[PDB]
């Protein structure tokens, strides 16, 4: 699926993505919200908080808000490898779940595979936010035991 | 046991418990302090930091500082299920331990049981702060390997 | 090996080590950087940030910047057991790794053994930063699953 562009303005880089980055990992998150990717991204690139992520994926589309080679503030590890070396993928509708959420997760498999090919990132480098800082994220995937199956789809699925 | 109420003023909900909450989990903590429940609560409901918990339990009493159906900021996972769907119980005197602490922990067993029955929360949904953010809390319970026994006490009587 | 001393001035204690401490644990970290122990410590004692560690160990020497019996802000657990009861050991050159790092690690095994017999800290009291707050540190050691072997070498020598 095509990843739509809806990037934050350069004048806000200092707040949303101040550093350049050489992607080495991909971090998967759950939004813990029930908003479409367009809403997640629009809010993220417009507010003034030092909080961001690279792409949001819902049941219908994938939207990029931060250049892949600039950092995002989403892993909670300060200037650690999560925030400074990983591209963050946000999966929408995880708050209430439902068909919309599982559709978004499966679309995220496709998004993650595109990023792996793009930056030559190995399957061992696809990580959970939890692995970087301890936060229970992706919450629904961890709660339902879906991470293992997700990794296998990313590793060799044809989507 | 009786859980006494000494709730934060409504005007501070924006800071201490900004969202309504449908309790789904109970999170157990250790204060890593040697102060009675009353002290813990007084400080928590008055300062202006976005840091809070629902009830503090010591060897003598249990004092609630935040409404059970409003979130508290105690699990370290920002706007995640920890802070937004769990009721936090702080067990006092864990710092130096001793009878005071073990007595408080037994009282916490009752408080957790009461909350479980109140909001129909299953035993598998009683969690450690560590499970939500990786923080080593409840520190004493983890250090002495008491979590399993605590859960069994809660599951029965 | 010999642990040099480049402690911070008493005036900077309120920020680098404002609390006395009775060492009970030893926390091993990775600098996630490629600077020598001299630079790490020097930089750490020059700025006035609420961030510090007790000793930095590279491939050549080991330098202490904070008194062993004073806390150091390095475990990210606020006033928790990691920051208030453990001595923090920073292993240099982990960013890019290389022989320099692996050499700094073995030296760190030495620094840890010395601190263990000096303050009678048991082997199961040697922890990672990750165990205190969930942060992925020591990143390289964890990334390469070198923790189990590290502890085994500390247990024997
Ligand atoms: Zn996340
Ligand atoms: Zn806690
Ligand atoms: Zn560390």
């Amino acid at each position: 699926m095509e990843i739509r562009k809806k990037l934050v303005v350069p004048s806000k880089y200092g707040t949303k993505c101040p550093y350049t980055m050489k992607p080495k990992y991909i971090t998967v998150h759950n939004t813990y919200n029930d908003a479409p990717a367009e809403n997640e991204v629009n809010y993220m690139i417009t507010n003034n908080n030092e909080v961001s992520f690279h792409v949001a994926v819902d049941d219908k589309q994938a939207i990029q808000g931060i250049p892949w080679e600039r950092n995002a503030w989403a892993c909670g590890d300060g200037n650690g490898p999560g925030n400074r070396e990983s591209i963050s993928v946000e999966i929408c509708y995880s708050k209430s779940g439902g068909d919309r959420y599982y559709k978004a997760e499966n679309n995220a498999v496709d998004v993650v595979r595109q990023l792996m090919s793009m930056y030559n990132i190995p399957i061992e480098n696809v990580r959970t936010h939890q692995s970087w800082s301890g936060k229970y994220c992706p919450h629904r995937m961890l709660a339902e035991g879906r991470w293992g199956a997700f990794i296998q789809k990313v590793k060799s699925g044809n989507v």
